[PDB]
């Protein structure tokens, strides 16, 4: 009964509503979140439960490795959580109809993300893949006058060879 | 004496705060600016002076349509304007090393943005290439509780067949 499908642009407020709900995550313009579904809708997905956006995720292929899929956000509705939505969204990121395969997803994960922690782990560990942490962009590196936690990268793959 | 580069990663905080300083823009978050250095630097430009950024420019190919360059956010610094920096970084994006050509330039323009029209209709001019503009974001797609102008959609192309 959740259903799933690639966003419009027109989503894009319904996107950005159900973000602001998601303290974890740092919050862009509602026209961010257009954009994405006017011109990333291909690696981005929606979850939609009763009329409500219950989840959304977030990606690109990085221009200039278009086997690595970088994830940018994902966000489930604080009322739907440990459903298996947030593993749904991705399972569909990587099985579709790309020119390219996904030979690696990459990430950012901080430390009090455990939830996201676990679904990019765990994804990894069923689909007996490798997967590395590393220094991705510090709590240094953002804004005076703001509080943010390090951003670890997580590179999970080659899926092949 | 103006110099331009491609951001970095590390690049990302200076760039969020001169967007901040710049409220005819939608501000995101520090981190969206991160990984438009680190991700899109091929399609972004930062201009430099006297060690402070004075001109920023966020654009990405499209995933669909890798000929059409969609240009996000021109941002020039109060201290900076009329100086021809805004048409320097697009010059930078239309003339560089990629596989394909930019056969099409999409941007949204709000009708307050007196400077950024110019600078696209102008840049069109000068080529003698078409512009288009036609319905794009409307007022009415944001979100309760903001106020926002429409983001008609301009087309400048085909720049060759
Ligand atoms: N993976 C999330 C990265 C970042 N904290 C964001 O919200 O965009
Ligand atoms: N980010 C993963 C968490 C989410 N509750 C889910 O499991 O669907
Ligand atoms: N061309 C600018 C589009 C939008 N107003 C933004 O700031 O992202
Ligand atoms: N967006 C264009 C305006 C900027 N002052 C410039 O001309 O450099
Ligand atoms: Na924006
Ligand atoms: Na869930
Ligand atoms: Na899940
Ligand atoms: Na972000
Ligand atoms: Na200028
Ligand atoms: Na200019």
């Amino acid at each position: 009964e959740v259903v799933y499908r690639r966003p419009e642009a027109r989503d894009g407020t319904r996107v950005w509503e159900l973000i602001r709900d998601t303290g974890s995550l740092d919050l862009n313009s509602p026209y961010c979140y257009m954009l994405l579904g006017d011109y990333f809708n291909d690696t981005c997905m929606i979850a939609e439960h009763e009329g409500d956006i219950v989840g959304f995720i977030s990606a690109f292929r990085s221009p200039r490795n278009p086997e690595t899929l970088f994830v940018w956000q994902v966000a489930v509705a604080s009322s739907h959580r440990r459903q298996g939505i947030a593993k749904a969204m991705l399972t569909g990121l990587m099985n579709q109809k790309a020119c390219h395969g996904v030979r690696f997803i990459e990430t950012t994960v901080s430390p009090s993300n455990m939830a996201s922690r676990r679904l990019f782990l765990g994804y990894a560990e069923e689909k007996s893949i490798p997967s590395t942490v590393t220094v991705g962009y510090g709590a240094e590196m953002f804004p005076d006058g703001t509080t943010h936690e390090d951003e670890p990268l997580f590179v999970i793959g080659p899926f092949f060879n």
